[PDB]
C-alpha cells in the first residue's frame, strides 16, 4: 500500500462531492510529466490526502486505477486522469505548516509536498514515503489510522485473492471438481467447509454452535495456501461473524496453547464493545499449530 | 430455494467423504428418465438430505448445478462405456446427530408424499432411484422430525445462496455493460460491498453501530438496508440507504435475523435462537429514531427480508 498527498488547494468542494481526483496526462508543451504520471502508479487501497485550503480535509481511500475521464463541467466555463477517491472526513482537520520542525527531517530531498518552511509545493499528486506518511498519520491521530489498519491496507489483499480466484476460475486444464471446490473454499464452502466441521464444533470465542451464525475462516490465508491447504479441514477455525473479522484482518491471532494475542493497532475499545475477553481460547491440534504460526507470522498486524 | 432427496444406499460414505452426488444422465438411447433429469434441476443453496440405510445422516447444500463427470468409482458389474459419463454435483454435507428414520415416522409423513415421483412408498420403504425432488410441505414436516440441527443448515445458510447468486449474476451484468457511464459503473460495483461514494454518502447520515456503539471506522461495515441488488441504481448509491453496523450485527440485520422499526425498537425474528445474542452479549431494546429517507428503506427491510412466518 502506497500513500499519496493531493492538493486540492481551489478545487475541493467538486471533488469530494463527486468522489474524485482529476488531472491532465501530460505537460502543456506535450512531455511527459512526473506529477501527472503519478496518477497512473494509484492502486485502490491507496490512501490519500486531501490538503485543501490549507487543511487536510480527508483521509480517503482510492477505490480505481487512474481511468481515461473528460475533465469535469465548471459553471461558467480534453481528456485526463480520474481516480475514484472514497473521502472520509476526519474530525481532526490539521494544518501542516504548524509542525514542521517535527515534519522536516522526515520530508525527501525531491518531490517533497511541503517546502523547507512548511509551505505546500504546487503540484497536484505527490507521493509520501512510508516513514514521512506515519508522521503524518500520528499528527491527524487515531481517525486516520481507522481509515488505515485493517481497512485501506486490506484491500490490496482482496485484490490478489479475487486474481486467485480468476486464474482457477479460468484454468481451462484443471479438473472441473478440484475448481469448484477450490473456489467455492475462498468463502468457506465446499468441502472444505464440510472437512472444517468434523475437525471444529463452535466459535473459540464466543461459543456458537449453530451453523448459520458461523465463518469457515482459513487459519493461512486461502490466497497464500496451495490446493490441499485450501481443502485441508485442519486449516480453519469456525469464528462468529466478528472474531471471523478480527482474525482475518490480523487484529488478534493465538497461541499454540490457546492465548489470544492481539495487534498493536487493535483498539482496545473494540473488544470491550463486543464483550470479547483477552485469555485462553483452547488447545490447537498439531496439523492446526502449522497453520497458527504462518497467521502469526504473515496475518497477524506487527509492526 | 428446491429441496431434494438422495438415496445413497450403500456408498454415503464414499459419496460423503468425495462431497458429491453422481448420476448416470441417460438412458442408452439418449432419453433421460424423470430421475437422471433431477440431477439437472438442483441449483447452488438446494437442500438435500441424505438418505442411506433408512436414515437421515446428512442436511446438504448443492454448491454445483449438475455437470459432466466420470463415474466416481467402477460399476459392480463391468458396464458399457456411454454410462460412465453422468451427472456430478458438489455437495456441501452436514452431518446431523439426529438421525431420523423416515419409516418410523411414515404416518405422519404419509399424507405429504407426492402423488408420483416420491422418494418414499406408502409404507415408508424407499424407493429404487437416487435423486427426488422433496415438495416444500413435505420438506417442512421432514425439517421439523430432524429439528433444529437442519434449521441450523437452512434459514440464514442454505437459503442465503441464491441471494448471494442473483447479486453476483448483477454485479457481472453492470460491469460489462457498455450503455453505463464509467464512472457509475465504478460506484454501482464498490457500492456492493459498502465502498466508494456510497459509504462517503453514509457516514454524513450515520456515525456509528447503532447496536454496538461502535465508532471506529475499520470495524465498521456501510450495510445497505433495500439490499443492493433489489435496489435501483439511485437506491444502490443513496447515503440514507444504509446503516454502519458492527460485522456481527451485519451478519444478523443482512440476513433478516433482525429489522427495525421506524423509531429504532429492533425486531427479532422467531427464526433467530435467541442464544446469539447472548453468546454476544447483544440486546433488543431501541436503537433510535431513523429518518424519513432511511424509513423508506427500513419499510422494505421489514417486508422483504426480516424473515416472519
Ligand atoms: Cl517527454
Ligand atoms: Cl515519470
Ligand atoms: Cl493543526
Ligand atoms: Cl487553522
Ligand atoms: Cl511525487
Ligand atoms: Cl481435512
Ligand atoms: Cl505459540
Ligand atoms: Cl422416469
Ligand atoms: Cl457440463
Ligand atoms: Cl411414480
Ligand atoms: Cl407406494
Ligand atoms: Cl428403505
Amino acid at each position: 500500500m502506497n500513500y499519496w498527498w493531493v492538493s486540492q488547494k481551489q478545487t475541493f468542494k467538486q471533488e469530494f462531492e463527486g468522489g474524485y481526483m482529476w488531472s491532465p496526462k501530460e505537460n502543456k508543451n506535450g512531455t511527459q510529466s512526473h506529477y501527472y504520471n503519478n496518477m497512473t502508479l494509484v492502486q485502490p487501497g491507496d490512501v490519500v490526502f486531501s490538503f485543501a485550503n490549507g487543511l487536510i480535509l480527508s483521509v480517503g481511500i482510492a477505490r480505481s486505477h487512474a481511468y481515461s475521464y473528460n475533465k469535469p463541467t465548471e459553471f461558467g466555463v480534453n481528456d485526463g486522469w480520474k481516480i475514484d477517491l472514497e473521502y472520509h472526513l476526519v474530525e481532526n482537520k490539521i494544518r501542516p505548516k504548524a509542525h514542521i520542525d517535527f515534519i522536516r527531517p522526515y520530508l525527501p530531498q525531491k518531490y517533497s509536498p511541503l517546502q523547507d518552511n512548511g509551505n505546500g509545493n504546487q503540484a497536484y499528486l505527490f507521493s509520501v514515503p512510508h516513514e514521512l506518511a506515519s508522521k503524518v498519520v500520528e499528527l491527524i491521530g487515531s481517525e486516520a489510522e481507522e481509515v488505515i489498519f485493517g481497512f485501506a491496507d486490506t484491500t490490496e489483499i482482496t485484490t490478489t485473492a479475487d486474481a486467485i480466484e480468476c486464474q482457477i476460475s479460468n484454468d481451462a486444464s484443471i479438473d472441473e471438481t478440484e475448481k469448484h471446490q477450490l473456489v467455492k473454499s475462498r468463502r468457506g464452502q465446499g468441502i472444505f467447509r464440510s472437512r472444517l466441521e468434523q475437525v471444529e464444533s463452535r466459535c473459540r470465542v464466543t461459543g456458537v454452535q449453530l451453523k448459520n451464525h458461523l465463518i469457515a475462516s482459513h487459519i493461512k490465508p486461502w490466497a497464500v495456501s496451495n490446493n490441499q491447504e485450501r481443502l485441508d479441514g485442519h486449516n480453519g477455525l469456525l469464528l462468529a461473524p466478528h472474531v471471523d473479522h478480527l482474525f482475518d484482518k490480523g487484529f488478534i491471532s493465538f497461541e499454540d496453547n490457546g492465548e489470544m494475542i492481539v495487534s498493536e493497532k487493535l483498539n482496545l475499545d473494540v473488544l470491550k464493545a463486543w464483550s470479547i475477553s483477552q485469555g485462553n481460547y483452547g488447545y490447537f491440534s498439531k496439523q492446526q499449530q502449522e497453520y497458527m504460526c504462518y497467521h502469526r507470522e504473515n496475518v497477524f498486524k506487527k509492526l
